[PDB]
């Protein structure tokens, strides 16, 4: 459809004039950041951002591409180079070391320099690198970790953990020789390495000993406790703190967040990762936006400010399944959380960065008309005389042959939440992609995020802006 | 391979410190731009940029991803939204109207508002929108158009032409009813609409009457003149100017560019589009970098400054063929031309923008090791037990079935210049993609290119910066 307002040049000339005046109005900060927030859309490359913008605009009553996402209103943008030291297409662990610790690492390791080697416990010590969240804590700030995946998953773990193997969620995953050598599982590192004021997401099962029934799924033994050492890490965390609370459902999270006297909050909403937003039980589980508001209610009480990590973690999972509906709906909730955090914090004293750890081999093609659904068929038939979708993958589990040929697809099929877009190469899981991802910034020192930069820049500008990490001697005025 | 220097955190901490100091050193321009250059990588989306950076670094003796492209050193970056008014995944013509005229249009039309309709000659008049190159000419600047495609192809045509059908290269392409109604073919509009000081690229055949032998291929009749009206448009162009020269090969281009007394130069190097750089005859044809230096030698003589369009036009073609080797080598020469132009102009008085008109469904995946060739196989076999490449397409002509199954691929095969990467859907030509593309800027007012902007912003910031278009009353000091 062609909207009549856009047929007149003046529509476009007035828009661009407004754009110019807005651009001329921005000026850089001479002041420090009191608060730091990093919003991490896992797997949210440029193709993800544009497809999610279109979907979100159509959910409003619009055509799509013209309606800005919340992240699109951030004034400063840069491109970020993701390669890990050893591999050109990276994983979450080693990217986490770059954007949270400011050092690049080897694929599937977390919080370690590239002198460490994957799955080699004896190459850990002497290679630990410290996150900017650890440093904000050393400076007296309150610190929070919010995600839709397990809180021991790779991205959140980069804020507090140091490990040669991202798969060591609990001690049951760690080989006996590594346990003997002292390589602690990630759930142990979550309660032990540093003090974290707010911990919210999935991963209840790695905190309790084998045999402990899950509170939400007591009739499903596979959702129970995994530990081999008999420990209850939630209770050990709770015991070192006055005013600490543990929550496992939405109603207790929200009540706890309204209670001064709480001060420390661990909220573990599912045994493993949280449900995709389209499968969320809204009586039992908090959305990503609700977790981020809950975390901000607590974190904002500290007069010295806070550090907050907020992850749209299952964007990535949707792409691995080659189910763009799942990846795009998770991206819209992630943008909704960014908007919410923006309403609860001031850009005068809060540096907010939105980025992705890496991308996916996800593409938006064909030549669909303005206003058409993003999960639709491309206009016209392919060379094998069958329909094809505007959304596709390079590789992944949507590759299918039926009697030696590519299957035809209907519009009713292609718009289903379980639909897997086709790919050129069959893989159990679609792969990450190595192209640069965007960085969106606002707040004190956000104008330093510019151009084309290594992914370690994200960590370094946050520390500089709050005058942490190796940057006290920042030349900044108070927030 | 893991480079030993990168195993030490200090490598990364020193790099980021340097990055911060550089970022702190930039300050905006209070002055106008004397010169304007727009570098247009046709089809050069973010995935193209990163794969081309890796290839270019490996051509030097490096690992790849760490080595900056010339475009990567531009201080200011933004994301650009490409949709056309009527279609979410755009074409070159209507994107050209947005980035050269500052108004969005309908797919496959050029220089017209969206009140015009594709292939409907009777919807042209009253809908013409003027380019910033036309306005720089009205202000007394010298103007140049340089490209590797036909100079009548969609992108260059956006600087001077107004048409409901980008396919009307010569009068032979225009239906008789449209000729009668006055819709002039693009080759006629090139010499007639406005005065252009330098015209360099392909498209010799549309300038001469049917029967005229091509100078470079006199023994191939299909490369000869196409016109139905008996005109010789090169001679008609040459006749209105004192000091105009026509050239068809490299040696005469370069000599003409060294001669004051020349002043107007039309250089048409191939009948249709120019050869890909890997097929270029270096005695007969100038590279993209040589055309841009030749154009700058002439354009720079004017004391009032110049406008210059420089297109890496066959990047796009390489992607349509699903031959990433062709798309990436054309991208490296395009970056080489950007570097060259940077050496021949000052950022103190020249606003330079690098962008793409849109992207392609091209992806860089698998999990290849650091330093591995970009045209290589991904580590490990796919679910059908056969190898797969790191580079793939969503759709396009690389889809193949041999006896009902996806073909295996060897490293010798995948590194060939004719190799077509596999795709999920067979199409004669791979499709454009609709995701946002990058904008890179340097020079006076370049700091106004920021954030997430509509593609019309490119045109509008150039006019503002040189105080043209609807922006005299710019509040800028002289360059
Ligand atoms: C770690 O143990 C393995 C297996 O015994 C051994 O090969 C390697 O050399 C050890 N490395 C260090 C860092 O001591
Ligand atoms: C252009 O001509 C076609 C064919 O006769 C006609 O249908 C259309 O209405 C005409 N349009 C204008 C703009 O007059
Ligand atoms: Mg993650
Ligand atoms: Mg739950
Ligand atoms: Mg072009
Ligand atoms: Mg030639
Ligand atoms: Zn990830
Ligand atoms: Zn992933
Ligand atoms: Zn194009
Ligand atoms: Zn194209």
């Amino acid at each position: 459809i062609i909207p009549v307002e856009e047929e007149n040049p003046d529509f476009w000339n007035r828009e661009a004039a407004e754009a110019l005046g807005a651009a001329k109005k921005l000026q850089p900060a001479q002041t420090a950041a009191k608060n730091l927030i990093i919003f991490l859309g896992d797997g949210m490359g440029v193709s993800t951002v544009t497809a999610a913008r279109i979907l979100k605009g159509q959910k409003k009553d619009k055509l799509g591409p013209e309606i800005p996402l919340a992240m699109d209103r951030f004034p400063y943008v840069a491109l970020s180079k993701t390669y890990n030291v050893d591999k050109h297409v990276p994983d979450s662990g080693a990217t986490a070391t770059a954007y949270l610790c400011g050092v690049k690492g080897n694929f599937q390791t977390i919080g370690l320099s590239a002198a460490a080697r994957f799955n080699q416990c004896n190459t850990t010590r002497g290679n630990e690198v410290i996150s900017v969240m650890n440093r904000a804590k050393k400076a007296g700030k309150s610190v929070g970790v919010v995600t839709t995946t397990r809180v021991q998953h790779a991205s959140p773990a980069g804020t507090y953990a140091h490990t040669v193997n991202r798969n060591w969620y609990s001690d049951a995953d760690v080989p006996a020789s590594a346990r003997q050598e002292g390589c602690q599982d990630i759930a142990t590192q979550l309660i032990s390495n540093m003090d974290i004021d707010v911990i919210l997401g999935g991963g209840r099962k790695y905190m309790f000993r084998m045999g402990t029934p899950d509170p939400e799924y007591p009739d499903d033994y596979s959702q129970g406790g995994t530990r081999l050492d008999g420990k209850n890490l939630v209770q050990e965390w709770l015991a070192k703190r006055q005013g600490a609370r543990y929550v496992w459902n939405r109603t207790e999270l929200m009540q706890a967040s309204l209670d001064p006297s709480v001060t420390h909050l661990m909220g573990l909403f599912e045994p493993g990762d949280m449900k995709y937003e389209i499968h969320r039980d809204s009586t039992l589980d908090p959305s990503l936006m609700e977790m981020t508001e809950a975390a901000l209610r607590l974190l904002s009480r500290n007069p010295r400010g806070f550090f907050l990590f907020v992850e749209g973690g299952r964007i990535d999972h949707g792409h691995h399944e080659s189910r763009a509906y799942r990846a795009l709906t998770e991206t819209i909730m992630f943008d909704d959380a960014i908007e919410r955090a923006g309403q609860l914090t001031s850009e005068e004293d809060t540096l907010s960065l939105v980025t992705a750890d890496h991308s996916h081999v996800f593409s938006f093609g064909g030549y669909p008309l303005r206003g058409s659904s993003i999960f639709g068929l491309a206009p016209g038939k392919a060379r094998d005389r069958k329909a094809y979708t505007v959304l596709l993958y390079g590789n992944g589990p949507g590759y299918v042959l039926k009697d030696g040929a590519r299957p035809d697809v209907t519009e009713s099929e292609s718009g289903s939440p379980e639909y897997r877009q086709q790919s050129a190469v069959p893989l159990d899981e679609e792969t990450h992609a190595g192209e640069d991802v965007a960085v969106f910034a606002r707040g004190p020192q956000a104008h330093l995020v510019h151009g084309v930069q290594e992914q370690t820049f994200i960590a370094h500008v946050m520390a500089f802006a709050a005058c942490l990490e190796p940057y006290t001697a920042c030349d900044l005025a108070p927030p």
